[PDB]
Order: C-alpha cells, then structure tokens, then sequence
C-alpha cells in the first residue's frame, strides 16, 4: 500500500 512505499508515502504525506 501507499504508506510503505517510499515514492507514494513521500507524494502523500496528507494521507500517510
């Protein structure tokens, strides 16, 4: 999911 990768969790830092 999102929040334990790195490129998704770093452009979605309002969500993770």
């Amino acid at each position: 999911g999102c929040c334990s990768l790195p490129p998704c969790a770093a452009n979605n830092p309002d969500y993770c």
